[PDB]
């Protein structure tokens, strides 16, 4: 058993609060995913328990993919790209509902 994948897309635009975080994440783009792993949506009654689960398989993923390579991630980047992943989960669920 696995996770199904999405289809990679442009990395989203996002106007981070923290100004500091919004160039951060210009700056650094290329580090984050393109693409979300998640469990099917039918087995989701709403956006909010998908996407929970959709960030932390994600993240997990590409957090994994990275330290295996002997890369790392700072404290910015994990805040930078559950943001990302978020919005990117949110997207999936909208267009595979
Ligand atoms: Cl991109
Ligand atoms: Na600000
Ligand atoms: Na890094």
């Amino acid at each position: 058993g696995g996770y199904m994948l999405g289809s990679a897309m442009s990395r989203p635009l996002i106007h981070f609060g923290n100004d500091y975080e919004d160039r951060y994440y210009r700056e650094n783009m290329y580090r984050y995913p393109n693409q979300v792993y998640y469990r099917p949506v039918d087995q989701y009654s709403n956006q909010n328990s998908f996407v929970h689960d959709c960030v932390n398989i994600t993240v997990k993923q590409h957090t994994v993919t990275t330290t295996t390579k002997g890369e790392n991630f700072t404290e910015t980047d994990i805040k930078i790209m559950e943001r990302v992943v978020e919005q990117m989960c949110i997207t999936q669920y909208q267009q595979e509902s």
